[PDB]
């Protein structure tokens, strides 16, 4: 929170935090210091009775290597809205994509799962994006209480140079073309929501010559989430099937694929919140005869202390259940297993 | 504004924006999403009756590509100062060099123009410049502002001409000095003259093939009427080996001219109209006479109050492409741009 | 200072300071602009009558160089912690090194001093440091007044690759095993003050691979430092012997090295604080011939305005003492002389 401007109907909220964190792992990639903070500002200014204007900015700053490393600092969102009352709102900019309006119910484990795992950052519509127009529509205006829709387009972000290129160039693992994509969610009753989401895009030219896997012009999701958060207990589960959608780790894309998330924890009086929750990821139809492969696949357990609204501590363990192989090896996926220990103060 | 700070005599402002931005262009180096934001801190602190001490440092951070990309983010101003009162002020850091006091009339497009258009960033005293002592001085000892600037040499990563923040041939200047002077001869209407002169490197007279000389000059003279909700700007400039020709060097000699009209309505909306050109003349590799810069600028600003706007812009160009155009990698096509501002 | 935040006991503060600054130097490496700015933020939260969450965050930003330069802003600091009131505290992150809890008191030149000179940052436990647990215990609990004493753990930062990598990789010169610090200081009266710190590295692979010089599997410092702060007189002295944790230039580290920091200031009441100070680095059994060697030595004197809290200006001048021989020339240590000229606004 950290309100730290409110006059004249313009408001300022600054947040963030210092997470001070450590991983335990045979993977020499993944094992050490994996300290980082998170600053951001959020901003709202009344226009008029009927229309709210809006920007949000969030900065993740890592701090776990040295001060003459490089890249060390990245914007995960930056965006501009307005908001019309009971119409809804529409913003533009770096934001997340409507998949994850569904897929967000499984990220809640303490350190782990999230982008990165079965779906990554700049990954089409499946987490944070840039250029995303995103329409929200609250409560069927006012019809139907907990009735959510959201309608996103998403312009093309192609290569570095060359014909398939635009001003923001990047590798074909983070580039997509014209896509769209939408976003469902309703409450059935208290606490229980059930959520659906769909995002079509067109894959680059790089896409389809550059990595030796996945093929095709179109990438899709079909996402399908359910949510129980009542009596101290959170229970969701979240299913999506890409095509042409889901990174293969360095190789490519899979043709397609079946992602799967699922998370129970309950929260007791005194701050303690154990967690567990399974992640897979099982690829389909992979060139250079690979076949069907698992991409991701490890069981969860974990806790948080909350002292209070500011300050946490956690312990995370992720139990790797993959077996290593030459797909595994080629392609870069991790396969030991990693212990997590945080100490995070929040403003 | 969005003063976060004000105890004790000391202030502390908090300023910036998130700027949802998306261009339309052929130009594939162009055309894109184009997302970023800037944050800003101006702090003052009052030292004495007649001693006041101030800082401010402005920051752009991109947002329009990935989390793993490089060099997304700058800074575009951070400098410390003195104010004596109503005499004037001094000030050192990276700030806008001189020739900006006079050219910034015509920086007023809804989202064109300014640096990298007739001038850049780091292109000696015409804009932002790292290393600049600026005296300025208010209504000379009235309604009259001089202002005096040094800048330190800035040369090469390594090497004779090298210093400690070295660059590359195109944002690299010497020694220089540059000198502004503004008055509002009338109600609403000033008029304006920026001088500057500064020694150029080593490398910029031997790396590019365009660009001979030791020295690097520009005459700026400007007019601006701001009245009746009619806002009217215009700037010529004239530089010797200041003017950058694209990616291949210097022009040796450059004639810049920007004008402008705009509008303002009770409610909200701002039509704006402008032109802009950048004439090169003697430049080498036989190009002669080439048009660096030329186009018509019409767009509008709809601001729904002091924290948010809307505007779109479009650059109609008038260059014709041909050998420099090409080789040097300036743009001829049409850029459309539509953008969404919160500011705070 | 400048608290922008103390709501419902949860305060923000957030500091920086702008240093309009250039040095004056035959060494190109070294003159001309070096102007930089610090932001930092500073949270507090009380969690009970007897535990206390706190986090820093410190970030250098550079502004002598141009907008398409690379690697201008880095983190200088960032920790969470926890305060059990007179048990002590804990806190891990990106912070500094016990052995800086003594050699600090000589690091109040004007500009020069501090890290880059007998120390570095990312240098062990010498300055600022990646993944460093570190317990501090204050007055000894409530029994020995002015007693501090600090025990601090810090986990391996391998290379980018290879068999000695972690998540964090570095180079050699900035790389570290397991280790392990203690630091301890006693004030005797309310301003002479005697400090002691210790500290024990694990060196990595290739620390004695790729470099020249420097051979060992561990690192050690010894550090004994005195301080008077009283009467508007201060006057430090700092003495380390370290092995093989001395940075000898590009060439590698010293196998055993004696540092030397001794300052001098006086504060008048009108504002002016001149400085004069000595430091000097002793490098001994350098390999390739280069035997005993000198890697700094120097001789500053310099003086601050402080015209408030707020804003300052100083000037600084290092009369350099090292003549150039074959260790100065290949290891890339300067010997010319340094003129700084500051104008200085803090928040
Ligand atoms: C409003 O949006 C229309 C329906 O939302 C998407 C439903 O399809 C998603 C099921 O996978
Ligand atoms: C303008 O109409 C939008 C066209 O769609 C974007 C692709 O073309 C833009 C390049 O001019
Ligand atoms: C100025 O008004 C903006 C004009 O609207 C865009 C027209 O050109 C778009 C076709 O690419
Ligand atoms: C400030 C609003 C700009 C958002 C417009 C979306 C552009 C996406 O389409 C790009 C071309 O296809
Ligand atoms: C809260 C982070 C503390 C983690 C530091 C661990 C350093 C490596 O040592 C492992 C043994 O300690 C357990
Ligand atoms: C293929 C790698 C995609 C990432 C590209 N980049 C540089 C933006 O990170
Ligand atoms: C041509 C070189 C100009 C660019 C310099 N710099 C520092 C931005 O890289
Ligand atoms: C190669 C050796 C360079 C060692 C110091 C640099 C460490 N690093 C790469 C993080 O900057």
């Amino acid at each position: 929170g950290a309100e730290i401007y409110n006059k004249d109907g313009n408001k300022l909220d600054l947040y963030g935090k210092i997470d001070g964190l450590h991983y335990f792992s045979d993977d020499k990639s993944v094992d050490g210091d994996q300290t980082y903070m998170r600053v951001g500002v959020k901003g709202e200014t009344q226009i008029n009775d009927q229309l709210t204007g809006y920007g949000q900015w969030e900065y993740n700053v890592q701090a776990n290597n040295t001060e003459s490393s490089s890249d060390q600092a990245w914007t995960r969102l930056a965006f501009a809205g307005l908001k019309f009352g009971d119409a809804g709102s529409f913003d533009y900019g770096r934001n997340y994509g409507v998949v994850y309006d569904v897929t967000s119910w499984t990220d809640v484990l303490p350190e782990f799962g999230g982008d990165g795992d079965t779906y990554g950052s700049d990954n089409f519509l499946q987490s944070r994006a840039n250029g995303v127009a995103t329409y929200r529509n609250s409560d069927f205006f006012g019809l139907v209480d907990g009735l959510n829709f959201a309608l996103q387009y998403q312009g093309k972000n192609g290569s570095v140079s060359g014909e398939g290129a635009t001003n923001n160039g990047r590798g074909w693992s983070k580039q997509n073309g014209d896509g769209f994509g939408t976003s469902l969610t309703y409450d059935i009753w208290d606490g229980i929501s059930a959520g659906f989401a769909y995002s079509h895009s067109k894959r680059t030219d790089e896409q389809n010559s550059v990595p030796a896997l996945g093929r095709g012009d179109n990438a899709e999701t079909y996402t399908g989430g359910l949510k129980y958060d009542a009596n101290n207990i959170y229970l969701a589960s979240q299913y999506t099937q890409t095509y042409n959608a889901t990174r293969a780790g360095s190789l490519g894309f899979a043709n397609k694929a079946q992602n799967f998330e699922v998370v129970a924890q309950y929260q007791f009086d005194f701050g303690l919140r154990p967690s567990v929750a399974y992640l897979q990821s099982k690829g389909k139809d992979l060139e250079r005869g690979y076949g069907d492969q698992d991409i991701l696949k490890y069981v969860d357990v974990g806790a948080t202390y909350y002292f209070n609204k500011n300050m946490s501590t956690y312990v995370d363990y992720k139990i790797n259940l993959l077996d290593d192989n030459s797909f595994t090896r080629n392609a870069g996926i991790s396969t030991d297993d990693v212990v997590a220990l945080g100490l995070v103060y929040q403003f």
